[PDB]
């Protein structure tokens, strides 16, 4: 139902997917099914987000009961960076397949570029809550992972917040296999993006908008932090059309050609999102928009920035 956007392997990536991120245990499994029947084939997931599991639930009953067939969802999931090293990038990946019920992904991403120290905790830190760096690398990574592809794993592997820098070194790697489909980053009208979106398109590689509604539910919301969904010009912008300020933000990308994933566990939300092809933002609302960048990112993780390969040190 969604229309795609045609990766560097001829494979077809739904334009809108639904986002997993923060979807509690208990509520994720029927959010997945809502979507499902609401249209989205799309699906992203990452092992960090500890729901999986539910997810995987989901899709199996969708499928059995015949609402849908494997071949017509793509499903993405992520690597956590305490798990760049040979063995547990394949112990990480196994857990996240037998989690989702699968026996292929269609995309692997690396899930941030900056490596974490492996051991149980999934956000290691010091004394001093410094996160701590760890032995291997996400060019390491990218090895083990080649080899899911190799082996008809997965169909396709990506990177998400990679800067343009990060991109090259992986895309310079001596004896690279795989090139990634796409780099999965925040973006919206705060955080436009221009000069990364020209960047990867320009290789060839696509962009998957993340937190496209402004992530109003992530713990660190502060009250005076911009709030897209509550912007006025936004909400001019979408009455024109008859439209929500989310199926605004949502077309937005859609328009760039850009793969955007907003995440909702409430039903009607849910099928709002993807009512995004019936309308189309004119030239000058598109650059209206465009121009309201303020450089601004919900996803810091600014207690990262110490490490080598923290990516927002980079202008893009
Ligand atoms: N690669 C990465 O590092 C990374 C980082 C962040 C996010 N992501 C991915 O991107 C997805 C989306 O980003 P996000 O979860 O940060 O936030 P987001 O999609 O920008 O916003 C989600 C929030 O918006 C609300 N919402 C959804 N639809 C709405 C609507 N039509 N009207 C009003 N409110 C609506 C949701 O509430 P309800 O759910 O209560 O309806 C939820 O609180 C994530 O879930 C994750 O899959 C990836
Ligand atoms: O979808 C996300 N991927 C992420 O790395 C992020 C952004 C940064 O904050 C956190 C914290 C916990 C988590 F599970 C996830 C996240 N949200």
């Amino acid at each position: 139902m969604a229309t795609f956007v045609e990766l560097s392997t001829k494979a077809k990536m739904p334009i809108v997917g639904l986002g997993t991120w923060k979807s509690p245990l208990g509520k994720v499994k029927e959010a997945v099914k809502v979507a499902i029947d609401a249209g989205y084939r799309h699906i992203d997931c990452a092992y960090v987000y500890q729901n999986e599991h539910e997810v995987g639930e989901a899709i199996q009953e969708k499928i059995q009961e015949k609402a849908v067939k494997r071949e017509d969802l793509f499903i993405v999931s992520k690597l956590w960076p305490t798990f760049f090293e040979r063995p547990l990038v394949r112990k990480a990946f196994e857990k996240t397949l037998k989690d989702l019920k699968l026996s292929y992904l269609d995309v692997y991403l690396i899930h941030w570029p900056q490596g974490f120290k492996s051991g149980d905790d999934l956000f290691p830190k010091d004394d001093k809550g410094n996160a701590i760096g760890g032995k291997a690398t996400f060019l390491d990574a990218w090895e083990a992972m080649e080899e899911l592809v190799d082996e008809g794993l997965v169909k396709a592997l990506g990177v998400s917040n990679f800067s343009h820098f990060q991109i090259e070194k992986l895309l310079n790697k001596p004896g690279l296999k795989y090139k990634p489909v796409t780099n999965q980053v925040e973006c919206h009208p705060y955080l436009t993006q221009e000069k990364l979106i020209q960047y990867c398109h320009s290789k060839g590689i696509t962009v998957t908008a993340y937190s496209p509604l402004g992530s109003p539910d992530r713990p660190w919301a502060k009250p005076e932090d911009p709030s897209l969904l509550e912007d006025p010009k936004i909400k001019e912008i979408a009455a024109k059309h008859k439209k929500t300020a989310a199926q605004v933000l949502i077309r937005f990308h859609i328009q760039r050609n850009v793969i955007v994933i907003p995440k909702s566990v409430t039903p009607a939300r849910i099928v709002e999102n993807i009512q995004v092809f019936d309308f189309k933002l004119s030239d000058e609302e598109m650059a209206t928009i465009l121009s309201f960048n303020r450089n601004w990112r919900a996803c810091n993780l600014l207690q990262s920035s110490h490490l080598e390969d923290y990516p927002f040190n980079a202008e893009y």
